[PDB]
């Protein structure tokens, strides 16, 4: 089996979720606020290694009010265990899982362990499936997926989201080399394209809000 | 003095106008009709080579009745003169007028002249300030711009776009290589973003569109 899984991001309106050069200050205050309140609603947040490297983020509940277990389990997704041992991720505020693959160097993978919850899933990369499997049966129902684009697109096309949520920001950076909301090797025709269905929109400061279930 | 401009464009909710492989059904019926009503109150349609040598489109109102003038004049922006004299863009349906560079080649020039007004203007690349500043001389007041990614960012990072008008699909393709609604080289810094405001947003059959003005 497997958590239901909400992927939320923050985009601008071209579609991009980072520059080229890595730059990614996309959100309002508000969506920021918006987002902390669905960590807050969920049993865990996961994200790739790409972002954890990038941005060096805490993922816990800390622009709104939270209670001592607010924060859900955190979960990266590292197929050759190059989380830093240093990074915030691996910080005291909420257990953390680091899911890898069986080719990641046995010398990492146990100093991981010494500030997370290993699970080994998959040859050479994330076996999504199994991981989430072992997620569900941590007790983590409800999953909060948060990038980046390579993770996203495994994701989406693995059949592993059940809702998109995309704050939209009034603003265009183009770029041939931006990260998109989803990027991996992507889906040849439009014909085959993963089919949603708006269930909300709305303005939240200045940001737009798009919440949509994907079509089973 | 230069025409309005309206940036007119269809984009799957990751931000892709068009695949890797060129695959670019994204609209319902309902607003490819309201693309051709919006087409029939500007003046001019403008569109990048590299649309018309992909989809050979007749750039005409079509989807909704017509009367004999209310085509607009059709204007690709075409470097090297690269427009093939068979394409439905050249055809009698309506005004064209190629815009190219002084380094096209003068025999493909001349005969673009027998099926369009030419438009030489810079050295290389075409001049779009220069070329607008031409239109304005054929009564273009208002301007759609209708891509494809590399022509609006050049239009953008040019200070000659005044709205944008997105139909955005329920749609995921992803794709790296895949084309979105803005390529180009880029802007680095999300500080640096073009800034825009949210006049409006509603759907139109299965899409959402929403329609802004650039602020600058
Ligand atoms: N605004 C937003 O919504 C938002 C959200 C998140 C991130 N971002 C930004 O956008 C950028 C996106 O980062 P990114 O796309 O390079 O990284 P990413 O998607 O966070 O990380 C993907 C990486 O995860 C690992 N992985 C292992 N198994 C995998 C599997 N089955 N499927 C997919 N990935 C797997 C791979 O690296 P290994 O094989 O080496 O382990 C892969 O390259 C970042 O710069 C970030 O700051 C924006
Ligand atoms: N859904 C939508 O909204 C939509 C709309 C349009 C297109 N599309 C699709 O999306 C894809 C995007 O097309 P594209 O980006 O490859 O082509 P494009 O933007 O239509 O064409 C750009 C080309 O115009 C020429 N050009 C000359 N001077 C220029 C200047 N100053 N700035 C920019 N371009 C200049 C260049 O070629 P030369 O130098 O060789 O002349 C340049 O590569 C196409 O496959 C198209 O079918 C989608
Ligand atoms: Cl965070
Ligand atoms: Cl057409
Ligand atoms: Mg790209």
């Amino acid at each position: 089996m497997r958590p239901y899984v909400i992927l939320n991001a923050a985009m601008t309106l071209d579609g991009k979720i980072a520059t080229a050069t890595g730059s990614s200050e996309i959100s309002g205050e508000e969506d920021l606020r918006r987002v902390h309140e669905l960590r807050r609603e969920c049993d865990a947040i996961m994200v790739g290694i790409n972002t954890v490297l990038a941005d060096d983020p805490r993922l816990t509940v800390h622009r709104v009010d939270a209670a001592p277990g607010d924060n859900p389990v955190r979960v990266v997704v590292d197929s050759m265990a190059r989380t830093p041992p240093h990074f915030r991720v691996l910080n005291d505020e909420a257990p953390t899982v680091i899911g890898v693959s069986e080719s990641a160097p046995p010398e990492r993978v146990a100093e991981l362990r010494k500030r997370a919850e290993v699970v080994v899933a998959g040859t050479r990369r994330v076996d999504l499936h199994l991981l989430l499997e072992r997620l569900h049966g941590m007790g983590i129902e409800r999953l909060m997926l948060e990038g980046g684009s390579t993770l996203n697109y495994s994701m989406l096309t693995g059949g592993l989201v059940d809702e998109v949520r995309v704050c939209i920001a009034p603003m265009i950076v183009g770029g041939r080399d931006a990260r998109t909301l989803v990027d991996g090797e992507g889906i040849d025709e439009m014909a085959d394209a993963i089919r949603l269905e708006l269930k909300r929109s709305y303005t939240l400061g200045e940001d737009l809000i798009v919440e949509y279930t994907v079509k089973g």
